[PDB]
């Protein structure tokens, strides 16, 4: 809470780790990789043919399922290849930029009893402009200094470049990589159309089709005001299915929220419901429900991917000014110090970047260790049908 306003007020500082924040959350954002995260394990667990939505969604055996629904099938296998790509492509390299960070931070700020590259530098600079130095000490000093500097400044770049290629990713996500990947874009757009073909035909059957099918729309738009709402999260992130394939998964800490229980139990109520009610509405319910609750999540996909797109060429400006400033600090300002034989200035504004370099790389740190970590089909929902009430009878 304190952290990110601090991180703000540093972001100016000359050698700092410049602007790491979004919005009132750090660059690397905790809530938002994990909310996003549990979109996308819903993803990875749906499911591609008849037999494996029947066992998803807990449908009798006794019931006939009509054709049209088999529209669901083609585009859900793409979703779940996009959820696949995603978890092997786009996730890991998030957890990496923040790894960076934290290296970086720690290096030229030290340890927390040690010291940092930084108090390195400042010492050569006292040797240096030092009255008593030989030629030797500070023909020594400038040589380590220089290296020192020129190591930063590779990391640096080799930083802006990861960061170069997260926005690649998600642009390959958004838009498909003309390959075999289907763009979020299009699987939106199409999921969008089967709903709309799919809620005509068998969204509007009965009363009691526009009465549930509406209340678990209305429940997906409360859970979600929710998870935006709840900022933030104190514990190691988890995913859990307790919502059942009508909602999807959520992390695991919001459970913990009243609101949402009230709402598992609500979930509970309707499934009572649709186990003992007319073969069609409960057929109907089932997969029209889950369907519409795929759409909002594919609509947060989108929007998301965005932003975290505008996010990450923040991070590359990043690394790419403070590469330039160290490559400054090098040269020119180097030169400077050899001419006027004072490092004063220099040496506070090191003193004053080393102290922002800590705390972003503490955030950095705290973001990786609470990070979650670790068409054949369909193993992955295995273990979740065996956890969820929904799955007992």
């Amino acid at each position: 809470h304190s952290l990110i306003h601090t991180i703000k007020l540093n972001s100016n500082k000359k050698y700092g780790p410049g602007d790491m924040t979004n919005g009132n959350q750090f660059i690397i954002s905790k809530q938002e990789w994990a909310t996003i995260g549990a979109y996308i394990q819903t993803g990875l667990g749906l499911p591609v043919n008849e037999q494996q939505l029947r066992t998803h969604v807990n449908l009798s055996q006794d019931i006939s399922i009509p054709s049209d629904f088999s529209q669901l099938y083609d585009v859900y296998c793409s979703d779940k290849t996009s959820a696949e790509w995603w978890n092997k492509n786009l996730y890991p390299l998030i957890i990496k930029s923040a790894n960076d960070i934290a290296s970086y931070g720690f290096k030229v700020a030290g340890d927390p009893s040690i010291d940092g590259y930084f108090k390195k530098l400042q010492d050569e600079l006292d040797n240096i402009v030092d009255n008593n130095s030989d030629d030797d000490a500070i023909a020594k000093a400038i040589k380590d200094f220089k290296a020192r500097c020129g190591i930063l400044i590779k990391e640096a770049k080799q930083y802006e470049e990861a960061a170069k290629n997260i926005v690649t990713s998600l642009d390959q996500f958004l838009h498909g990589d003309q390959k075999k990947l289907e763009g979020v874009i299009n699987i939106q757009k199409r999921l969008k159309e089967v709903q709309t073909a799919l809620n005509q035909a068998h969204g509007e059957s009965s009363p009691a089709h526009k009465e549930l099918l509406e209340k678990v729309k209305n429940l997906k738009t409360t859970l979600e005001r929710t998870i935006k709402a709840e900022q933030d999260l104190e514990k190691k992130v988890e995913y859990s299915f307790l919502l059942g394939p009508l909602l999807g998964f959520v992390v695991y800490e919001i459970l913990e929220n009243t609101a949402v229980q009230h709402i598992k139990n609500q979930i509970d109520e309707i499934k009572k419901q649709l186990d003992s009610a007319q073969h069609d509405l409960d057929r109907d319910v089932k997969i029209i429900g889950m369907l519409n609750s795929i759409n909002t999540d594919i609509d947060n996909l989108y929007s998301q991917g965005q932003e975290a797109i505008k996010v990450f060429q923040k991070l590359q400006g990043i690394w790419a000014t403070i590469g330039a400033q160290i490559e400054n600090l090098r040269t020119t300002s180097l030169q400077e110090v050899q001419d006027s034989d004072d490092a004063d200035e220099i040496q506070i504004e090191l003193e004053d970047a080393s102290d922002a370099w800590l705390v972003v790389a503490q955030e950095a740190r705290d973001f990786t260790l609470n990070a979650y970590s670790t068409c054949p089909e369909n193993n992955f929902m295995i273990y979740w049908y065996n956890n969820s009430d929904w799955y007992n009878n």
